[PDB]
């Protein structure tokens, strides 16, 4: 059928087998009891047998066991089956669960009560969830809870719409950062529904909606690709009318107290039982629908585990139950008209055994696959039906190439059709493990049955709100270092003019206007105060003695461009036909903003010129995956590659990632780490020479002397910063003759990416925020239960955890202190003072699941990417700068597994409220906003710095980082334009005009400075008239006070384009721009009253009065276009 149900063709065939027919026949009368004993590898069509007959809810053991099944049902039943997301936090945990998890659940519950009302989607047929939602004492008023539907033609009032948003647990913010937020512009509304991949911008005209259009949180700009006209945004919590406020104060203290008030606080979810009506899920299911149960011996145990965690968390909350029993919840199934069906793979003669059996499973060794391809190569001979299922179309086509290579007929199938009678009609599908049904002579083998073991990047165009906290420190170009105090307004003459005040050392104040924000930036160099430059004539010396200092970095960085352009090299052939068969192992839809990272890195390879490209990203994987795509093209042209890493752990992480991905393609991928014994070295090195090792991945061992590649074609270096000094040069002597591919994690500002775009082509990738699942942050006193009670949670799903402790004198002692809390777990110490041999050993055990908890220091937590350690705990978070935390919890929640983060402070020693501003900031609007974003802007130190040369600590403290990397930029631009075979000064304008960003247009302060900056830095009207295209997209049509602000901006450009410094005034006078008698008299008829001086020009001009005798003045608008005309007339335009 429709391509969205690809696997339905294969399943409808298997279901035709009689073993399901009777199973469908027996489960056709809705028997109040049932018992089936079939292999667990076939949970999908067991439901797909009961599903279309009886619309049912299925229960999986874990959440992952629900998702893997929920896709196996969506692939056949399209969107008729919806996943019911299990929760994340325990009912009495102080962490509100994920907003997406809440809404995605609310969406499901309203589909139940209104399946025929397809206001959002088709009627639900099947539901999937773990037990943890089945035991949820849900307040039943959800399917009867109305969301806030909107439509373009609506008449909904402004202040009423927000009044329901704020009632639906929506957090007002400056700018929309995450799901569950919203902001109000002037008559324009920005909200973020939790069930959408993108937020929206519903535009109002009084009480009539003018427009609805999504927008990308990255740059907060809209997108025109998809136009929508209606929205549905369920609440973010499972509870807050005026009814419960009384039920809060009448009964942690501030929580219910603020709950009684209009102050919603985190952790409200722990007050659901107090605020009856324990309507279980069977009391929310539609009338007369059964419940399928998988692995009872698991869910039973799983039920107990969820139960004990409850009391384990309640008694943890008593530091200043949970789910109902399974049998009682079961007692309502046959009490509310709901059968109870059992599934199990354990042998049984009492129940109904199904004739379906398991399927083979090869792990890596192709020899076993020959014993599987032959099984395919024989069952089809007896007219048998068979088709290999795979997740990726590119891989599915490889199977056709791989089966025919093994002397076996094959062929890709149309999505939604059964396998052909005789051929292997390979079909893309999300099935996990193969299954064989003799009831139709049918055999299906998923690609996982060979791998045994089983998400893209994005480009950059972002914003920068000038968050300036009082007492901060900034660099002013023409003046020098400063100390920031406050943002002053001044209504002098009816017209506003906002300013910024800076404090100096001594002629002590300085109001920087809004036409000079491009000349300000933070200070990062000294990491400590320096001489606050006084307004005088010594700071300029510090500048002039710095421009000369950049020559070494000027000549060197521009030299590599000369050498690379001189030395030609192998231009790689275009994309091998095999390329678009590895790149499509995932059924996901590619993003035309992730392609541009490869086509950038590809075309650079495709030139005869070598490649000098750099990737600076935080994702860790999405850029790592880019390597395998490039390294695949290279060896396809017959040119072995080399991959460099600074940690032997990284050599193994990548090698497994490479091997798993490059499994099924003939490319040798041997590796060279420290723990690869020398008996394996001599096989690698020699294998490198004879052209057998197609791909080598190794530590600094690959740099030492006695190595040689047979015409190495591609070098990939990962996180150059960790590499040693003398190793950092042996790669500098390597970028000249081979297409190196540098990749780092230091975040680079958007200056370098364009400041040096001809020299070193750098690129910055970042996982788009609307696609990252945030980490549930907690901030509380240092309790020895809440830690341990949290530890066992992550430990339940066989995950690990980071327990950081900086002060190296206690970490050894504070290590065992953990074990007394959790002795059942495994803990290890790790820090920088550990020698080389011990550290990469202790860490390598960690990645191989020989341990459960890592007592690391702030360093080792960073630079360690673990696909399972989704739990962070931080003792004494009061001693940590705001930035490090953002790096710290970045390591948790990278994969699909949602991650937590526990920040702790001493028990009864009250922390400074300044530090309270720290730990509150990390709790509220974390990923971006006012506070934390100001930190990662200061992250330009390593970003702008360590990406090029290093921090010359003596030549920065006094100029600051931002001014350093900005200085070599034009210094390189001087060297760029130099070989071909001083810019004008600043202009000051003071006109009686209303040119300001009014607060009623831009409510916030920082969001107002960016527009002031983003417009005062534009270099051409094309750029000036461009920010307007952004402002109306974000805040609405420019009011007349702003149109003048745009007007004077162009007037500056025309003035600068004509050599003008001061245009001052009823006597409009301009700069010393001199005039010849040719035009010096041309002004007569043009403007009579004026006059001019040949030496000190200062062209004086009178103001025009319209009308007759009443003597007004020409309107503000009519003025600027006049001044923008006489300038054009003088020079001639």
């Amino acid at each position: 059928a429709c391509s969205d149900t690809p696997i339905a063709g294969l399943v409808e065939l298997a279901l035709s087998a009689p073993t399901f027919q009777q199973l469908m026949q027996r489960a056709g009368g809705r028997p109040d009891e049932l018992t089936l004993i079939a292999p667990a590898s076939a949970r999908l069509l067991v439901a797909s047998a009961l599903a279309r007959q009886g619309p049912l809810l299925v229960v999986t053991a874990t959440g992952r066991e629900a998702d893997d099944l929920a896709a196996e049902l969506r692939g056949v039943f399209g969107d008729a089956v919806a996943l019911l997301p299990s929760w994340e936090t325990l009912p009495h945990e102080r962490l509100s669960p994920g907003v997406d998890t809440v809404g995605t659940r609310l969406m499901a519950l309203r589909r139940l009560a209104h399946p025929d009302d397809a206001q959002l989607g088709p009627p639900l047929g099947v539901v999937v969830t773990s037990v943890r939602s089945l035991l949820q004492p849900m307040t039943p008023q959800l399917g009867m809870m109305e969301p806030l539907t909107l439509t373009v033609g609506d008449e909904s009032p402004f202040d009423g719409v927000v009044a329901r948003l704020v009632e639906l647990a929506y957090t007002r913010v400056d700018m929309v950062g995450r799901r569950g937020e919203f902001a109000v512009r002037g008559g324009i509304l920005d909200i973020f529904a939790p069930t959408a991949e993108h937020p929206v911008r519903v535009e109002f005209w009084g009480d009539e909606i003018t427009e609805m259009r999504m927008f990308s949180v990255a740059d907060q700009r809209s997108i025109p690709e998809i136009d929508i006209h209606t929205l549905v945004a369920f609440a973010c919590r499972e509870l807050l009318s005026e009814d419960v406020r009384a039920r809060a104060a009448q009964l942690a203290s501030d929580m219910l107290a603020k709950l009684a008030e209009g102050i919603a606080v985190d952790g409200m979810e722990a007050v659901l039982p107090v605020l009856d009506g324990h309507a279980l899920l069977t009391d929310q299911l539609p009338d007369g629908t059964p419940v399928l149960v998988c692995d009872p011996e698991k869910v039973r145990t799983r039920a107990a585990d969820l139960i004990r965690t409850g009391r384990e968390f309640l008694e943890a909350s008593w530091s200043v139950s949970g789910f109902v029993e399974l049998d009682q919840v079961r007692a309502a199934a046959a009490r509310t008209g709901h059968p109870w069906w059992t599934l199990s793979q354990l042998s049984d003669e009492s129940a109904i055994e199904l004739d379906v059996r398991a399927a083979p499973s090869a792990r890596g060794h192709q020899r076993d696959i020959d014993e599987i391809f032959a099984m395919l190569r024989a069952h089809i001979a007896t007219g048998g039906y068979a088709a290999l299922v795979a997740p990726g179309t590119g891989t599915a086509h490889r199977v056709v190439e791989r089966l025919s290579e093994s002397d076996t007929p094959a062929g890709m199938l149309d999505p939604g059709q059964a396998p052909k009678p005789g051929v292997v009609g390979v079909l893309q599908g999300p099935l996990r493990d193969g299954v064989i049904i003799p009831g139709a002579n049918l055999v299906v083998i998923t690609e996982t049955d060979l791998t045994g073991s089983r998400l893209a990047a994005k480009r950059r165009n972002i914003v920068d709100p000038l968050a300036l906290t009082a007492g901060d420190l900034v660099v002013h170009d023409q003046h020098g270092i400063g100390r920031f105090v406050e943002m002053v307004e001044r209504t002098v003459g009816g017209a506003r003019r906002e300013y910024l005040v800076l404090e100096y050392a001594s002629t002590d104040k300085l109001y920087v206007p809004m036409d000079s924000l491009d000349q300000l930036s933070r200070y990062v160099g000294g990491q400590a105060p320096a001489l606050s430059r006084l307004g005088g004539s010594d700071w300029a010396n510090t500048k002039t003695k710095a421009r000369r200092a950049v020559r070494e970095i000027a000549g060197e960085l521009v030299s590599l461009y000369a050498k690379r352009q001189a030395s030609p090299g192998h231009a790689f052939s275009p994309d091998t036909p095999w390329q678009a068969e590895l790149e499509d192992a995932f059924g996901f839809t590619e993003t035309v903003d992730q392609l541009t990272a490869i086509e950038e890195v590809k075309a650079d390879m495709e030139k005869p010129i070598p490649m000098d490209r750099v990737i600076c990203g935080d994702v860790g994987y999405g850029k790592t995956e880019i390597a395998v795509r490039a390294a695949f093209k290279a060896v396809q042209d017959g040119k072995q590659v080399a991959v460099l890493v600074p940690t032997t752990l990284l050599a193994d992480q990548h090698l497994q990632t490479f091997g798993e991905r490059m499994s099924g393609f003939p490319v040798t991928i041997k590796g060279l780490s420290r723990f690869t014994d020398a008996a394996e070295s001599r096989a690698v090195i020699d294998g490198l020479a004879d052209g057998s090792v197609d791909i080598v991945i190794g530590t600094h061992r690959l740099l030492q002397t006695g190595v040689r590649w047979k015409d190495l074609g591609l070098v990939v270096v990962d996180e150059e910063q960790r590499f040693g000094v003398e190793h950092k040069e042996h790669i500098k002597s390597l970028r000249t003759h081979v297409d190196v591919l540098t990749m780092s994690a230091t975040p680079i500002p958007r200056t370098l990416e364009m400041s040096l775009a001809g020299i070193r082509e750098m690129s910055t990738i970042l996982t788009p925020p609307e696609e990252r699942y945030p980490v549930l942050t907690y901030v509380g006193p240092h309790d020895d239960k809440q830690i341990a009670a949290a530890l066992r949670r992550e430990l339940l799903r066989d995950g690990q955890a980071f327990y950081v402790h900086n002060r190296v004198s206690s970490i050894d002692a504070a290590a065992a202190r953990v074990r007394e809390l959790v002795p059942e777990a495994r803990v290890v110490v790790a820090h920088g003072q550990m020698p080389e041999d011990l550290l990469e050993t202790t860490v390598q055990r960690f990645w191989n699941r020989e341990h459960d908890i890592l007592v690391c220091t702030t360093i080792v937590e960073t630079g360690l990417d673990i696909s399972n350690a989704n739990t962070l705990i931080v003792e004494r978070a009061d001693t940590f700068g705001l930035s490090q935390l953002h790096q710290l919890r970045g390591r948790v929640g990278r994969s699909r597994e949602r991650g937590y983060a526990y920040f702790l402070y001493p028990p009864q020693v009250p922390l400074t409220e300044t530090a309270y501003d720290r730990l509150a900031t990390i709790a509220q609007n974390n990923e971006l906003g006012a506070g934390m974003a100001v930190a990662l802007k200061d992250l330009e130190i390593r970003g702008a710095g360590n990406v090029l040369g290093i921090e010359q600590s003596g030549h920065v403290a006094g100029v600051g980082f931002d001014l350093y990397v900005r200085l070599v930029g034009e210094a390189l631009e001087t060297y760029r334009d130099a070989y071909r075979a001083e810019e004008p000064k600043d202009v000051r304008i003071d006109l009686p005009v209303d040119a300001h960003l009014p607060p009623d247009y831009i409510a916030s302060d920082r969001l107002r400075l960016e527009g002031y900056r983003r417009l005062a830095a534009a270099s051409s009207d094309r750029e000036v008239a461009a920010v307007v295209d952004e402002l109306t997209d974000r805040y609405g049509a420019l009011p007349e006070p702003a149109r003048r602000l745009a007007a004077v901006a162009r007037l500056r450009l025309l003035c600068r384009g004509s050599g003008i410094t001061d245009v001052t005034a009823a006597t409009v006078r301009l700069s010393p721009l001199t005039l010849p008698d040719s035009a010096q008299v041309r002004l007569k008829r043009m403007y009579p009253g004026a006059h001019y001086r040949a030496t000190t020009a200062t062209v004086q001009v009178p103001i025009p009065r319209a009308g007759g005798l009443g003597a007004p003045r020409i309107r503000d608008v009519e003025l600027v276009q006049m001044v923008a005309d006489l300038i054009t007339a003088l020079a001639g335009k």
